[PDB]
């Protein structure tokens, strides 16, 4: 919500509470996941064509006990945007991959999960400096694209260490560049994705799959959004970059979601799609596994813009076998059940 | 404060900076306590008679060093009120005993300790799904009543395990039920509650005093809160409820709150209060002994509705003994002072 | 921003994100350093003459994964003030030796580290009773005044324990007194400040060096202030009070700081800077090093009040030899880049 605008600075903050419950056979995905997210959004016109702006994101969870409580940034940028030229932002943000895997990345609850946080440049991450040209120059109404540089992030400790060094070998990188490509016209959009960063000692070094000199991925996407429809697939592939549970990376993923949804007048908008991660020649006797498969199936019921609840039924299609026991890979269903405030 | 109010919804931020400090014999309880309070209180009208709310708060020490300081949440919760019919919500949240414990709940800085947090449904706590009906269906001014659910929150680790999983055994529950009733009228207060919540096997299989199946309380209370006179008395009885120091709970514990205040036009407000304890047939050779005994002596000052300052004096009566060394209760008085800015 | 004004009551909330860049030959200081800060003030009236007011200030690191996310306090307290009279505040504040010192503490990013948080009455700490006159008693335009006390902050456990004890010895403290006082005229600035702090036992008795039974400083300062152009100068002996890296205090430390800027009507403002802290007698073999010695040069660009970006180079004049390895201290130069959005 905008709670300031006066003498050219204006501030939104905005905010949920999702009462969150999960219903699993799996316990440890079974119970309370209530949580709260915050935010501000800072945008400050400097000139009549240059503007400054800034962003901090918080996530706090609501289902633990008060002596042990735990939350996290998930942005936390400063940019400035001049008019017909593009901006340019750096702090924790989005890798620019995620500018075409997010248009899948739009269920209840679950999805957006053929890969991670701090996992190169496919999501969220640190250090991102991040270009971005709207509309080519003023030149090509729907014509965006983006030049993104990911510093190195690396090790708490000796060498390869970084002043934000993290000792989990799963949340490091080394120096990485992207791009993407996006083109929207009356309701379709087609859309174009690349990284490549290049992975740290400690990565390549402790003993897990899916080592190499980088991690690499290539990402195609499609979408329709208009009356009331919305269609969505993405494609990408991965090398030494997709998450094997705790065993390591795959030196080739395949990766694969779709989804469909339709928003009904009076405020239901069901929800179909279908998500998977295909593992190739991994390893350590696995060859070509499923890391991820699973059809969706949820409703959002929408009060107004300030209240919602929804069912999200996620149909977990992986078999129980040695690769996802020994990889600590969920195979059970889970269903969510959420009530949530936003404002 | 409300910081919003616009197009269906509104939006309360509010906080507290308490600059507090104890003193004490007991060093462990001597010294600065200065901390912030922190939430939001978020109601929207879906239609004139259905609003969706949600709440968050927080706390957030002040009296730690830079290097290592403390916070949690204290609720965060969403639900739906409808008209005349009552209202749902879920998320972390006051246990149902609350209604009635609360009366007692009133003193500058002590107080409302015959119980504590995450301790089943007698007070915050993880999870609860709480229904509440408000002048019993608009038919009755001043009836109210609740049933609540609190979903287990077991181990992080093995069997019993949740998604929240805690692995301090005081903090953890199984599956409960309470429900509370209260009747208003002119001043007077008269209510009760009941909870009936299961034990976890970690709480009834690592060694302490206290077990059984269930974790059981019932409350009775009474108020008088007009003419600037507040009184008011509960008296709890539970079993396998009540912690007792690091030894475990109470088999039975006999609790008991009385609290008299008085608030002079000038702005004066002095209290007294008398809270106990009782634990009966305890085990580990301890048989029957007072958990907590003490009388409150204090006054605040309130400067308007956002400024105020007060002392509160505990007067410790337990006795220094081998049962309260043990358990690691305070048998000592503590002073706290406090000036307190809030919004 | 003021988001409150109302019946009474007003509530600034204010922060910044920094994205902010480090780049070093020592690893442990070079990479992101991306933060945000954000904070209250809020000042009520109560009568004409006497306000209430709080204050809480937050820094939450973006420079860190999800997982392993950290934040803290700067600030938290609540006090009153009356006019001609003075102000009375208590819980985390500045000592009044800030006072002082804190007029060399303008640089972009680097600078004020002749000293440290929760070390002793020199910066940020907690439990400060401050006492503040101005214009003394409105007798006198330009003079200012402060008394303060700070109470023991001890260990975590067994002797010299309190409440909210801490076990690093470097942010301990026993009862403290400080003073300071200020006068200002047409833009020239001259002030001192003194404290006087008992030192802990743990912090005694921890073999470390710099021990003695009190931790003492003495500070001169001088600025000017105006015509855009920022001159400003402190020197403070200090007495078990400095922190010399890992290896403990400065039996003696002679700390100097200087800083020269100018702010171009367009918005640059460049930077020249000079900070020393000198170590004397220091035991263990070393007699007398420099703990720190380095020059300064910057330029910020402010956009306008909201968006600024800047460069800090650390001119770092310690040579590496085997106190500063000793110590762990860097010997590096660092370089800073930054793009800032405040409200
Ligand atoms: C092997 C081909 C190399 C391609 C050249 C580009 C270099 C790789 O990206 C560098 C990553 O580091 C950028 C760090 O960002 C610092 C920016 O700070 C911005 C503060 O405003
Ligand atoms: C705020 C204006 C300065 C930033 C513009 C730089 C990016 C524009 S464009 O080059 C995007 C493609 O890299
Ligand atoms: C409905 C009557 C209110 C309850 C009466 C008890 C008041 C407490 C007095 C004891 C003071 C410590
Ligand atoms: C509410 C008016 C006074 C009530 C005092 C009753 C005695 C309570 C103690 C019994 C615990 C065993
Ligand atoms: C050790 C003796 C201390 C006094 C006993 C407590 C009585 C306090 C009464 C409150 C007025
Ligand atoms: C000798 C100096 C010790 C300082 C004691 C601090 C007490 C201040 C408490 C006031 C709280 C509002
Ligand atoms: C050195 C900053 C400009 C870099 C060019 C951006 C397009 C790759
Ligand atoms: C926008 C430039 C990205 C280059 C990717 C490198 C592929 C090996
Ligand atoms: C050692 C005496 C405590 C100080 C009281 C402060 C209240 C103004
Ligand atoms: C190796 C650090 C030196 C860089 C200084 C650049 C001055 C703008
Ligand atoms: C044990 C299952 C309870 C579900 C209630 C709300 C769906
Ligand atoms: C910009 C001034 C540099 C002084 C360097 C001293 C070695
Ligand atoms: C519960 C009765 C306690 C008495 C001990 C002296
Ligand atoms: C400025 C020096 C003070 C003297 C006390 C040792």
């Amino acid at each position: 919500a905008e709670i300031y605008n006066k003498d050219g600075n204006k501030l939104d903050l905005y905010g949920k509470v999702e009462g969150l419950h999960y219903f699993s056979d799996n316990d440890s995905k079974d119970g309370d996941k209530t949580y709260m997210r915050l935010g501000f959004k800072g945008e400050t016109q400097v000139t009549d064509q240059l503007t400054g702006y800034g962003q901090w994101e918080y996530q706090i969870q609501g289902n633990e006990p008060e002596s042990d409580n735990s939350s996290w940034t998930r942005v936390a940028f400063a940019g400035l945007k001049f008019q017909d030229v593009g901006s340019f932002d750096y702090g924790r943000n989005y890798g620019v991959v995620y500018d075409v895997t997010s248009w899948t990345d739009v269920l209840p609850e679950f999805g957006g999960d053929t890969y991670d946080s701090d996992n190169f440049m496919q999501q969220r991450g640190n250090g991102f400096a991040t270009y971005r040209n709207t509309d080519f120059f003023g030149l090509v109404d729907g014509l965006d694209f983006a030049v993104q540089y990911q510093g190195k992030n690396g090790s708490a400790h000796g060498e390869g260490m970084t002043t934000n060094g993290r000792d989990d070998v799963f949340e490091q990188n080394g120096d990485g560049v992207g791009g993407s490509i996006t083109y929207n016209y009356e309701g379709f959009g087609i859309g174009a994705a690349v990284s490549s960063s290049k992975r740290t000692w400690d990565q390549n070094n402790t003993g897990l799959i899916g080592t190499g000199d980088r991690a690499e991925t290539y990402t195609g996407g499609l979408k329709y959004d208009a009356n009331n429809i919305y269609l969505a697939a993405q494609y990408t592939q991965t090398y030494n970059a997709t998450r094997v549970g705790s065993l390591g990376w795959a030196n080739k993923a395949q990766n694969f979601e779709a989804v469909a949804q339709y928003q009904f007048d009076f405020g239901l908008r069901p929800s179909l799609a279908y998500l998977q991660s295909k593992g190739k020649n991994l390893g350590r006797g696995y060859d070509d596994e499923d890391i991820l498969k699973y059809v969706d199936v949820g409703a959002t019921y929408y009060f107004n813009k300030n209240m919602s609840t929804y069912v999200d039924y996620k149909i977990n299609l992986l078999d129980d076998n040695r690769f996802t026991r020994d990889a600590g890979i969920n195979t059970d269903d889970i269903v969510a059940l959420g009530l949530v405030y936003q404002f």
